[PDB]
């Protein structure tokens, strides 16, 4: 299983030396897949499932270019949303969430951030809308053991006959050890020296990139 | 029920007021007085209790605030107004920080005698439509590259009200940025102890003699009261009847509004 932002390419997007000749479980959510398919398993297909098997409707908190993805709200879907988390956006959010009887924020991964310099994620402002509505998050993507599950099924492949790859130490490298693979780390993308020494996750190996995984 | 509101309010002879929720709601054109609440200072003021307002806005310095009061009719100077931005700017004096200002122009002002060239540091407030992307990604990235990184936060409230609904105060930025950085804000303003405590220091009354009267239910009432104080909610403001069976922190009282608040202080206070 193949993360593709920080291992594939860095987006802006730019390809990472050696991943093309090298050459999917991803977190994207600012683009859909055909648009990120074009510009090089997703969680807008495995949310809009969820959605629509307990009657929810979303307000999205997202970026245009996923919109498609979902072609009276009573939940909030929140992604990586960038420029798009303006202050009247995630208002918005808010005090939908504040009007409901049940509460339900889903949430499109949980990334910190992401390389593109270093970018806040979805991660920061999923937490933002926890703390002041006071409700936890359903993350649907990665380190969500159903959504590994899901790619490994797609392939035919179990846990302990598969490899993880990715640039996140928690959210692809823990996440996926978590579940029964193997991971490896890159030092493209977000990365970062102290990742290769972290405190909760010991990644199965690290590599400089993809090319030499 | 509760203790007799004699028993609840005997010996006290200093006011801490919150601002927002509990005098006036902000919005735009300087917002809006809550009914009741100009007489309420006014009484206040006329008796021999000791007042001062104790505040988390950053959105407005002090000036501005205090202003925007006066106009809505309200009795009441900077002199007797204690708010974080100052508190913040002793704070990066003493320990030579230079903040990246993630503010609402309106408070500018209040740090224009910091030096914010070469930031070391990130300083967040209520900060509205400035919540941008941009600026929070621009915070971000000063903090990302900083080898010692300190967030300073002025206040952590998550929500007050404004006259176009709840909105999203400090607090929820604040925890975006301990996430995205994995770092843990210092908090400048309620709920923190040496506020408070300055707030008291500023009337001469010691916390045992001293209520706190406010619209927030952990940051006014649970932060006062683990300060010593005694701390009445005020259903006014961003109150919700949630916060009056909140499972962590029980007000000695709770009121409708300040002028009911007052009503009771006049009746069996000091
Ligand atoms: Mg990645
Ligand atoms: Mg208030």
């Amino acid at each position: 299983l193949l993360d593709i932002s920080g291992v594939l390419y860095d987006s802006g997007g730019t390809a990472i030396a050696g991943s093309v000749e090298a050459v999917f479980c991803t977190n994207e959510s600012a683009a859909s897949r055909a648009e990120l398919v074009g510009q090089l398993t997703a969680p807008a297909p495995a949310a809009c499932q969820i959605l629509k098997e307990r009657g929810l409707r979303p307000y999205l908190l997202i970026h245009d270019g996923v919109r498609s993805e979902f072609d009276n709200p009573n939940c909030v879907v929140i992604a990586d949303a960038g420029e798009s988390f303006s202050y009247q956006n995630m208002n918005n959010a808010f005090q939908v969430l504040m009007e409901l009887e049940k509460p339900v924020l889903i949430s499109l991964g949980k990334g910190r951030y992401y390389a593109a310099g270093l970018m806040l994620d979805v991660g920061p402002y999923m937490k933002a809308l926890e703390y002041a509505c006071g409700i936890k998050a359903e993350v649907v993507g990665k380190p969500s053991p159903e959504f590994f599950k899901s790619a490994l099924q797609a392939i035919g492949v179990e846990a302990h006959q598969a490899v993880m790859i990715g640039d996140d130490i928690v959210g692809d490298v823990g996440g996926a050890q978590r579940c029964g693979m193997r991971a490896l780390q890159v030092r493209t993308g977000k990365f970062r020296p102290s990742d290769e020494h972290h405190p909760e996750v010991k990644a199965d190996g690290y590599v400089d990139n993809l090319a030499e995984a």
